[PDB]
């Protein structure tokens, strides 16, 4: 029902339900070279129904697109997809 972050084979896998279908979709990311912007672009490419997507800190401050996925996953964040906000809780990993 929500957005999960699970490490598989050493890499974070973010799983989400996208608005156009029920089938959940997963996004494996490279912490040290992918950015927030890359992930958001992948989401948009996956579902044309997505009009708006953005990531925010738990305090509701927008997270810069250039920020590395490793940094994003140091703490909780919010992922907004159209009119829904997901509270995402990554497992804490040093770095
Ligand atoms: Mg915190």
């Amino acid at each position: 029902d929500d957005v999960t972050v699970v490490y598989q084979n050493g890499l974070p896998v973010i799983s989400v339900r996208l608005p156009s279908r029920r089938e959940r979709c997963q996004f494996t990311l490279k912490p040290i070279s992918d950015s927030v912007g890359v992930f958001l672009r992948q989401l948009q490419e996956e579902d044309r129904g997505i009009d708006r997507v953005a990531i925010y800190s738990p305090d509701g401050v927008r997270v810069a697109a250039s920020t590395g996925i490793d940094l994003l996953l140091l703490d909780d964040f919010k992922l907004v997809i159209n009119d829904l906000t997901y509270h995402v809780r990554p497992p804490k990993r040093d770095l």
